[PDB]
């Protein structure tokens, strides 16, 4: 229904999100932290590394203005997302079965915004921001 921006959004707060989950305990975090100096860290139970990854692109949908870029390093969290923009009102579409209803949620809050810019990027060492909120998700869930 929508249309996701082909670059980013010039001028517009950038959310960088990330998460994290623990599989024997199933504990996790999910957060963002921002080039306006935000950064939110939610600690979260019964939750997966793919759940985690979502819940940080909703928080940073919620907590942002009606333009927003988010970058998260997780394939599967854009694959999903953009699939479910592209396939809506379309033909031969089955929904995902894992994830659903957190899906519907970030879509929920993808359509009150004005522009999204989402893009992909492999986690990397260095002092960026992925780099960043990598740390913040990953304390006290899996070793760095
Ligand atoms: N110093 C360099 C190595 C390094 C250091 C610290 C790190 O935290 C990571 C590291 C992440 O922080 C991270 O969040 C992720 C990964 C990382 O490797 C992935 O690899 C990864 C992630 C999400 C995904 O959805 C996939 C997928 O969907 O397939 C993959 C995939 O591997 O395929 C993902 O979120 C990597
Ligand atoms: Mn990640
Ligand atoms: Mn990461
Ligand atoms: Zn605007
Ligand atoms: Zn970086």
């Amino acid at each position: 229904m929508y249309q996701l921006e082909k670059e980013p959004i010039v001028g517009a707060e950038t959310f960088y999100v990330d998460g994290a989950a623990n599989r024997e305990t199933k504990l996790g975090k999910a957060g963002y932290v921002t080039n306006r100096g935000r950064q939110k860290v939610v600690t979260l139970t019964d939750t997966t590394n793919q759940k985690t990854e979502l819940q940080a692109i909703y928080l940073a949908l919620q907590d942002s203005g009606l333009e927003v870029n988010i970058v998260t390093d997780s394939q599967y969290a854009l694959g999903i997302i953009t699939q479910w923009i592209h396939n809506w009102k379309k033909r031969g579409w089955k929904t995902p079965v894992k994830n659903v209803d957190l899906v519907n949620q970030i879509i929920e809050q993808l359509i009150k915004k004005e522009k999204v810019y989402l893009a992909w990027v492999p986690a990397h060492k260095g002092i960026g921001g992925n780099e960043q909120v990598d740390k913040l998700v990953s304390a006290g869930i899996r070793k760095v």
